[PDB]
């Protein structure tokens, strides 16, 4: 019943999906014989508000683990579950960022 499993359930989630919007945006770069711009506007959109809704939820469980992270013990964590949970933050922000600095190389 901890809220952080809940959060990063609806975080890969958010992930999962992004990725098949990106692999689509992906497709969509090929021109005009392969996509129409309200293909690209619309897939655009939706990715971009997915990668936004992860980044926001990633920056309460950054905000979340900042208060706990010094006494870890009075909330009944330890200093390794909190350093896993860190690194969940890290992989996630990290797959997002590959993403968006695609996304501005294109």
């Amino acid at each position: 019943e901890d809220p952080f499993f809940v959060v990063k359930g609806e975080v890969q989630k958010a992930v999962n999906t992004a990725q098949g919007l990106f692999q689509r945006w992906t497709e969509l770069l090929q021109g005009p014989s392969a996509a129409t711009r309200e293909e690209i506007d619309w897939t655009t959109n939706e990715l971009r508000n997915n990668l936004r809704s992860i980044e926001w939820d990633l920056e309460d469980l950054d905000e979340t683990i900042s208060i706990v992270e010094a006494n870890p013990r009075k909330f009944n964590l330890d200093a390794t579950e909190l350093s896993i949970r860190k690194a969940f933050i890290t992989s996630t922000r990290q797959i997002v960022r590959d993403m968006k600095d695609q996304m501005s190389a294109s």
